[PDB]
DNA sequence: CCGACGTCGCATCAGC
DNA sequence: GCTGATGCGA
DNA sequence: GTCGG
């Protein structure tokens, strides 16, 4: 209602910048500037008063200026007229394809989800799976799905070990009534940095999952990463619950509890820390922390056991999930 | 002017 | 066959 | 595209 209107414009300019002309720091620039403006508390009424903001440079003034002038933006309606950009935007909606695979496609006359049907022999593993599960993937996942998803995974990574960690992080951290994916992260008293690479420790937990039905296809898979679909129990009556996408990642104790801190977020708690660690002498790495010196040469990484354990190191007191929003 | 805007493990591809 | 670049996803 | 050395 307020500024919806230019957040929309802005948006749809970053993703044709980083599916069409392929310039990601283009797309980042567009999606930077409607952030700062889904942050105003007033009716942008010219584009030298968003120009003020962060973010916001002259080429977006302009466009402000003929968005609230003439009544949308000119540049904007041929982009969305040209049936090739539209396109290459399209299938780059499906979990697989990329800004390079979509053009690719385009070129030779797929354009559609009914024509990529056809010619599906062309298509590899992660995007048969990605056309599977289009609208699937493409919805929200409810806080208590996320609830019943955790009790299973809990429940079969404890049932397989005892001295199994695993914590499902990001938004449902913070206490989000949704989510869109189910990161989890888990480490093993086994597995600590100088101990060598474990191809059994991840595969036992996923090989469980896949025997009670929870985890269905298989986008990747490595010996300390996972990524693929996964689907809770059929309802009586009901139709089943859609397919969910989730992440398994296997971290080392050391920079486990290091490393969840990090994937629970926020995105603007991360940069605030990270700001506030460097004031103190320490530098965050995702995995370590590391004390630098005089000139700036990290040392040897500190000790880490616990999530308060470092904010006992930049004078900072443990701030609950709830509230790490910035 | 003019270069920096995180990352990185895994699957597919190129070249040798 | 092995090495190394490129494409993809959060 | 937008910022800052
Ligand atoms: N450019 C860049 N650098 C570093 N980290 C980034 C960047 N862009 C996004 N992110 C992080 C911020 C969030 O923790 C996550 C997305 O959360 P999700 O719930 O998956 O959407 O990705
Ligand atoms: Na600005
Ligand atoms: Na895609």
């Amino acid at each position: 209602t307020l500024n919806g209107g230019i957040t929309d414009m802005l948006t749809e300019l970053a993703n044709f910048e980083k599916n069409v002309s392929q310039a990601i720091h283009k797309y980042n620039a567009y999606r930077k500037a409607a952030s700062v403006i889904a942050k105003y508390p007033h009716k942008i009424k010219s584009g030298a008063e968003a120009k003020k903001l962060p973010g916001v440079g002259t080429k977006i003034a302009e466009k402000i200026d003929e968005f609230l002038a003439t009544g949308k933006l000119r540049k904007l309606e041929k982009i969305r007229q040209d049936d090739t950009s539209s396109s290459i935007n399209f299938l780059t909606r499906v979990s697989g394809i990329g800004p390079s695979a979509a053009r690719k496609f385009v070129d030779e006359g797929i354009k559609t989800l009914e024509d990529l049907r056809k010619n599906e022999d062309k298509l590899n593993h992660h995007q048969r799976i990605g056309l599977k599960y289009f609208g699937d993937f493409e919805k929200r996942i409810p806080r208590e799905e996320m609830l019943q998803m955790q009790d299973i995974v809990l429940n079969e990574v404890k049932k397989v070990d005892s001295e199994y960690i695993a914590t499902v992080c990001g938004s449902f951290r913070r206490g989000a009534e949704s989510s869109g994916d189910m990161d989890v992260l888990l480490t093993h008293p086994s597995f600590t940095s100088e101990s060598t690479k474990q191809p059994k420790l991840l595969h036992q937990v996923v090989e469980q999952l896949q025997k009670v039905h929870f985890i269905t296809d298989t986008l990747s898979k490595g010996e300390t990463k996972f990524m693929g679909v996964c689907q809770l129990p059929s309802k009586n009556d009901e139709k089943e619950y859609p397919h969910r996408r989730i992440d398994i990642r296997l971290i080392p104790k050391d920079q486990y509890y290091c490393g969840v801190l990090y994937f629970t977020g926020s995105d603007i708690f991360n940069k605030n820390m990270r700001a506030h660690a460097l004031e103190k002498g320490f530098t965050i790495n995702e995995y370590t922390i590391r004390p630098l010196g005089v000139t700036g040469v990290a040392g040897e990484p500190l000790p880490v056991d616990s999530e308060k354990d470092i904010f006992d190191y930049i004078q900072w007191k443990y701030r609950e999930p709830k509230d790490r929003s910035e």
